[PDB]
């Protein structure tokens, strides 16, 4: 039964192979060392013999790699050119100097080349490492991640009970600031029973406590908007999105008016208030609410959205909007 | 006279049995088992050897199938195929990821395919049960669906007077909530006389109590409103839309401003109050009413349906809107 | 003179009759026995063996035709493809499965094949007779059409002298309340003096009382605005449209603003109130008021609109609109 | 000189010769006794062997044309067939029923055939006399064309002194009701000296007064716009504009907003309120408008214009109005 | 180095050449002696064998041609042929009856052919006689130019003070009123030692008092738009328009909100409260503004315009807005 | 290693080389001398023989070149052809006689040809030169850049104390007013840790203070936009853009209201009110911001940005906006 399996896939496996292999092998050429070493949040390259490593306590750590011979513009333009087919794109110092792709093992990757760059020399490169541990909530609580609000306890029963209750929920923050992170700790609280659609770009959540359960990813042609409409035909009882970025948070708009069992969601924001305003701009950009009135946007979001997290770039909670 | 629609239909029933035979065969290899199974309203399937059954009481039942056969990635694409194929559509890894199509008897399906889903040996199959039978209303009353209003005497009058009158009604709530089933049990209260028209986009409703009928189905090219279009165009007493979903919901706010009479539909959303406004929303989305205010669309909707029944997840009115 | 009249029209007529006589044969082969029922409002076919036809009392009466050879799908198929090819359309099981055209003498036809229909055994076919008599107004008054109403006697003669001076009238209505033959009895008080131009989709209204007229008719390529625009370099004195439909509600709107000698038209609506709303709406659908205040055409039309009569579903006034 | 003129226009005068020759031949067989008839203002002929002339005073007089060859459809047509083709265009039994073209010397021609007109043996053509005569204004007042008003020897002097000194007036009413003539008749007003440009559809305006002017035609492919902007660059002290008719309403609306002198035009409105608002209908179809307020334009139409003269349908002012 | 630019240029000029001469040419032949008198403002032919001029005195002399042969159809169709392809144009009586074009030296020239013409034996040419000489300022003060104004005084040193300080300014008036000419004079007051940009349709503004300067024309492919946003990358101190028409008025109104360095143009305008209205209509006109409040252009275009000029047809200052 | 990055580029520098060369040549030819001279922000050429020279100062320095070859139009139009060709662009004396091109170092060049110039013997070239210092601030504040504020101490303190936190600041003024090289002083006062990413047009930031950091550039094909988007996908701690000048407006927008830290940018404005005028007014130039409140646009970014710094054209700071 593995066995036919193996047949059935063996000419996709193969083709996926051909991108794979060579990237895998470029990527430890490179940046081996680098993925290797841990409590780290990116990997950057600035064209300049420095590999700069941001670590989770907020620190840039430059390393010397002038003597590399993988630091090599050949051999850095190919790692590009592996990173680059892999996901079915193409990258040159023409009409295709910046590449947004991902690594073997799905981190995200931001290539830029000259004319972009200051010079022919200068390729800049940005990898996120994704949390590589999926923290319980329990250890958000012990390290203090609500200590700055006044409601700290009222907080703290009002994720867990909202959350168990299927309230919608929506953690904010900057780049960094641990939302992802946060979602899968409180992901706890959801019963053991309820079926779960997740909808991301990468592989990130992580199902430690449910059974039932599908994983969605966007990427290419397929939208997440696609994914989403996909997903409300899966019989979800909840929905984790992960990102909210562009186009579909008007479908995200009109699965809440719909009162859809329990959303969790992630969204760049500074502010609950903020929040509610980068919504209702990503809503609008939506030409299916040509129509809408954006300050009906706005009191349509206030409306539906029961609990809104945000996160400084200290990991901390430092608002904590209920209703 | 049964013999020559035989030989006339002989081209047409050939090549509609091309797809029915193997999808039909597909179908009872995997799924057969769980399509007896009495009292259940989604079979669920995650790529994981497991298959999922939502039952009528609310409980999520696994079953191990890893030692099936028709389980195998080969025996399940031949299924995914065979279901796209029955509905003029193609499946792939590429550009046709997500299939929304339906077996031999109509139940809806969903699949996903890698990329989409997590990885290439992972496969999502989702089917929508239809209720197998028609409660009469007297049921509903009896398991005290209405039991949670205080307007209960005063709502099962409601529904009884207004429908045999012709009142605008409209069911909503979430998928699954039982709004499809409910529909089908008050249509015992409009007129035996009264000609109806059915919209749908499989067949679900049933006629036990109208002798003087047509139903309508929206597919591939030809859109609801298309059929609602058509409908209007068949001297109908009473429009029954089993969904408002899209643009549609632009034609089906004219029909009620041209005073029509016993229209009857159903809806997602949360509350009477949403619904005016998944109404108007939905509505914006058609074109045709570029032009139109917003709060005009809302107030219309508010001065035309008369009555909306909303079920919780539990399957109970927990709000009986009336004028 | 009648003559060469037919020489010159040779090739037309010959045409014209290619289609006209299969159609002619297929419609008595079917409808025959129906199309000679008296008072009759609607004839149906549901495509199980039974003929529905919606009588002027408002019953409907069902006749079974399961013995007759030409209710069977070849039979029903053939006057289908007839009826398609008379008005230059096609039907099929593909992509035109919704037919509207036309009988010989005009009467409208609506045809629905599978997949639209529940099987592939089943036709649906809708024929809505025309009233075959011009009543005169004094019948209507007899038969108390305006008995329902306060002020009765008041109405009479604000009809009377109301279209004698060139008011704007609006008879609504729901689909057979009897609109149209309401407007043919009200043409009595137009001055036999006065020049008519009448625009249809069929012929329907008759001149018995005016000598000077021209009958317009909108169909496949040319729009009722296209006659609308003609009607008015034809030097009339009364329009008469006969039903507001779509786009053109513009069009008479912007006639209205010219304040025309004296208009009378037809549309579907449920109040007075509901009539400028319905106006509004078409009108806001065409393009050409894209930038026009939608609160501004319903004040405008209620402007000019000098008298709406509604009809309710007993063919009986229930709103006389005055100012 | 008027010589070599004649040779350098010789094929251009062949070739419209080759049209008007058979068109003015067609038009003498049909038409000529009835265009002879002296005090008419449309011609009609509505398929059925009779010819309708409506005469100044109001009154329709049929003649029978039932022995006249000339009236038989390949007479007719060949008519029509001759009318289309003389101003470029064709006119069919298919995608081309409705014609509006001109006779020899300019008479709007109105022409439908089947299947627009009721059957194929009907023709209907309706063409527009204009005034023969160039009324002087003392001729109006004498036969008390301001005696409706109140203001009546108040307005004399307002239209005098107005006109005399470049103030933005605007004759209005309904289709035949003068205004044409009676702009003529007020062109005694204007300084002898001022530089006068037309724009017309057909010659109609003429110049007993004044000896320096252009007159401009708008024609197929060439719009009132265009003549119009030409206008605007050929010096004028007056621009009289015999029709404001659909877009070119925002183009005259810029011209006023630049100041100009002396605007004179014409427009379908039933009053002074009316006409603004026809006004603020027509400019906002231009698309150059798509961002004003509506409300906007109307209070800017009413800042602008100076005086409106409204003629009823019994050829008499009934608003004078003025500021 | 005279020389080496004469063979570098040598195939331009030979290319401009066999365009120039004919048209020159004819010119002459029709018009020399027209061009040659003394304070005329427009050159008129209105093809009935006169040719009248406009003075500056605002009287309009005809003189008689009839004996003329350069005024024969001929003569006069190849003027207008040399004309239309001097500027890379065409002119015919077909779909290119209107000719915007220019005389060697740059005058406009709108030339009017059949069929927008009575007859086919008219042809309008119209052409615009800039001012030849360049008046000082104090001219201005001397012949009254100022007179009308109750702040005549306070007004002289408005524009003085004002132009020098690099405040924006707008001439506006009707075609003819001298605005050009004015802004020639008032340039006066510029600082010598600033950079000084016009942008113009014909040469027209001369640079008495400046040496650091750079001309500007727009014309066939190259707008408006295109001069101004040059203009901005040519360090300007001063960006002299000349007019305002169409698209642009956006562009020039951004370039106010960023608060360029003196800006000074022409309108054509009624007043100053029009100026603003015309700005904001022709500034909406710009899909740019798309989104753009019209009352907010309103107000933005008076919170940055410091000066406006109004000139009568009598060539005063009858307003002279301040702030 | 540096070997192989030469034969590896070996094919690209060639390439680039090709257009260098001859660019580099030419420039010093014409410009060399001026460019050698200190203290100027201009060089301008007005295609008459005299080479200007705007210094810091504000003075307009003439230079005679007649005598010089390097300054005859096929010498200069050369240089013109080298300039274009370096930026894969055209210039001709047809549809292309507006270039904005650079030279080999950077500097930004503005050439126009005839018909847009005055004549075909006419070149205007205008060429900005950067500062070529890095001046520190306390060189501001001892220069009196800050002496005309009343809040002069308590600025000085905003922008030292509000950079370091992060706060998002706006340097405004008119071109030539020293924006970009304050903005390159008070990167002083961001942390040495934080990583900086700019985006420019071409090179002028400099990095004396900070190790790590990325230099994005906007070409061709490549709009701002584009760099912004990556950008934010480079984990840059704070984002420096040299210029607002188009759509880019909203996308700046939406990274204020995601809460990013840190950014830091300029824009051409008169006044703070006039930068959230010119902010908004650029912002719905973006259709991404089709449906946005204008008004909601300017109080959106008056809630987001902390700090406005407008310079006058004597290069010292007359408003200091906080909050
Ligand atoms: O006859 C039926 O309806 C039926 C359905 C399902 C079924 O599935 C299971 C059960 C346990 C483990 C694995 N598969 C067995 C039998
Ligand atoms: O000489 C004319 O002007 C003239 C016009 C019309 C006319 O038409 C009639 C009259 C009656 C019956 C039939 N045709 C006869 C003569
Ligand atoms: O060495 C230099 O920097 C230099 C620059 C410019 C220059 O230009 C002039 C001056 C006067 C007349 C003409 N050209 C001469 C020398």
């Amino acid at each position: 039964l593995s066995a036919e399996d193996k047949k059935f896939l063996e000419v996709e496996r193969a083709l996926k192979e051909a991108a794979l292999n060579p990237l895998r092998h470029a990527t430890e050429e490179l940046f081996g060392d680098f993925l290797k070493m841990e409590n780290i949040t990116e990997i950057c390259y600035n064209g300049n013999k420095v590999v700069w490593v941001l670590k989770n306590n907020g620190e840039w750590q430059p390393f010397d790699v002038r003597d590399r011979k993988a630091f090599s513009l050949s051999r850095l333009m190919h790692f590009a050119r592996c990173c680059a087919s892999f996901k079915k794109k193409t990258i040159d110092n023409y009409e295709n100097p910046i590449l947004s792709s991902n690594l073997a093992n799905g981190e995200r990757v931001q290539i830029v080349l000259s004319p972009v760059t200051v010079n022919d020399e200068t390729i800049s490169i940005s990898i996120r490492i994704p949390s590589k541990t999926t923290y319980p909530h329990s250890f958000f609580e012990e390290q203090g991640f609500y200590n700055l609000l006044d409601n700290k306890e009222q907080a703290i029963s009002a994720i867990k009970d909202g959350i168990a209750i299927g309230k919608n929920v929506i953690v904010c923050g900057g780049t960094g600031s641990g939302k992802t992170t946060y979602i899968k700790s409180i992901m706890e609280f959801i019963p053991k029973e309820e079926r779960i659609i997740s909808i991301e770009d990468t592989e990130e959540i992580v199902f430690k406590h449910h059974k039932n359960y599908t994983q969605l990813f966007f990427g290419g042609n397929i939208t997440s908007a696609d994914c989403l409409k996909s997903c409300l035909r899966m019989r979800p009882d909840r929905i984790i999105l992960g990102e909210l970025r562009s186009s579909e948070a008007y479908d995200f708009y009109n699965v809440l008016c719909s009162g859809h069992k329990g959303t969790l969601t992630t969204l760049h924001a500074g502010s609950s208030e903020e929040a509610f305003i980068r919504l209702a701009n990503m809503s609008s950009s939506n030409s299916a609410a040509r129509n809408i009135k954006f300050e009906s946007l706005i009191e349509g979001f206030k409306d539906l959205i029961d609990m809104i997290v945000h996160i400084n770039h200290h990991k901390q909670c430092d608002e904590f909007y209920i209703k």
